[PDB]
């Protein structure tokens, strides 16, 4: 319908959002696929109501409220991620979660306030460009976390992981829009499989095809401070 196609064109965006809320690729992709299946199986109705992307995210949230699969206040990490990775406003965030825009702002504020109360953890960065590594590290330290080290190659990473085993890996392998550095991602995911692994990339859609083993957390390049904080804070929740 070009519309029904526009909804399937936002499926990788939902895979990213679902992977972050569940902390796993397998679980995130499964829920993201079942959301599109149900939207397709529905005959018309409730459309035109929303823009194609927002409607798919809204369909996700309707099921998210029934069942997931406490410490953090519910609805807050959801609104924060929608704000950080998708750039949604409080008004679009209110439409997706079916709350007033002022209430959606309260979700983001409470999320940002609990991030200030988070317990410290250890992060290792894999990064070649020095100036990026030092800016990323400065953010992680202002967050209250400790930077184990900066491995300039994925060869170095196994060394620094032995000396001090972090609880989180930040990786930027200077990937491109090619499919060449596909085995490099699989290697780093397999090495640190028991750790949450965030990948910095300028082409997130390439890592959002539920075909290969892919990360559950992503930092879009060029990065924004807020989206780096959201990624690390979300990943340093499934850390041990």
């Amino acid at each position: 319908q070009t519309f029904a196609d526009a909804v399937a064109a936002s499926l990788p965006h939902l895979r990213r959002y679902a992977r972050a809320l569940t902390g796993e690729q397998r679980t995130g992709d499964a829920i993201a696929a079942r959301t599109l299946e149900g939207l397709i199986a529905d005959p018309s109705v409730l459309e035109r109501d929303l823009e194609p992307r927002l409607m798919l995210f809204r369909a996700f949230h309707r099921t998210w409220r029934r069942e997931g699969a406490a410490r953090l206040t519910p609805n807050t990490r959801e609104a924060l991620l929608l704000h950080a990775i998708e750039g949604f406003t409080a008004q679009e965030i209110g439409a997706v979660m079916e709350v007033p825009p002022e209430t959606a702002a309260d979700f983001i504020d409470t999320a940002l306030r609990e991030m200030a109360e988070s317990v410290a953890g250890r992060v290792m960065i894999i990064e070649d460009e020095a100036i990026i590594a030092m800016d990323i590290a400065a953010i992680v330290r202002e967050m209250g976390h400790r930077v184990t080290g900066i491995a300039r190659t994925r060869f170095e990473a196994v060394r620094l992981a032995r000396e001090e085993r972090p609880d989180l890996i930040l990786a930027d392998i200077q990937l491109a829009d090619n499919s060449s550095g596909i085995d490099a991602v699989n290697e780093i995911l397999a090495e640190f499989a028991d750790l949450p692994v965030i990948f910095i990339t300028a082409f997130p859609e390439r890592l959002l095809t539920g075909e290969r083993p892919e990360p559950a957390f992503l930092i879009t390049k060029p990065y924004r401070e807020e989206q780096v904080r959201s990624a690390v804070s979300q990943a340093m929740f499934f850390a041990s």
